[PDB]
């Protein structure tokens, strides 16, 4: 359930994130920062909402949503999206739509770590976080 994700998480390892950022339209200079930054992600429940707060030396973001309910999201890379997060089995699936495009992030708990799999088209990146 959602409670399994409710913790403070710190990024430890990213796989193929440069190509993923490039596919999304992030420029070279910003990709260099994105490839070294290791954010902290705080996930919590507040009433009927789930809150995901990302803290980093690049940008800080926060989204608050109800599962299954579409919301407006302005992403850290400055895309204005329509987003929907659902709990599919034991995984949180976040679908972001903008400018006729779509990307998705799947968050799962695997062996006690949070694993985030990001897909845009045929480009897949994987980000691994440890509980702090």
């Amino acid at each position: 359930m959602v409670e399994a994700f409710c913790a403070t998480w710190k990024l430890t390892n990213s796989q193929n994130f440069d190509e993923y950022m490039k596919a999304l339209g992030v420029g070279f200079a910003t990709r260099q920062v994105g490839n070294v930054t290791k954010p902290t992600v705080i996930i919590s429940q507040e009433g009927d909402k789930v809150v995901i707060r990302t803290l980093s030396t690049f940008k800080n973001t926060e989204i608050s949503f109800q599962l299954g309910e579409e919301f407006d999201e302005t992403t850290a890379d400055d895309r204005n999206c329509k987003s929907v997060v659902s709990l599919d089995g034991d995984k949180l699936v976040h679908i972001q739509k903008w400018d006729g495009k779509e990307t998705n992030f799947v968050r799962e708990i695997k062996d006690g770590k949070m694993v985030m799999t990001l897909t845009f088209g045929d480009v897949v990146a994987v980000r691994h976080y440890e509980k702090a």
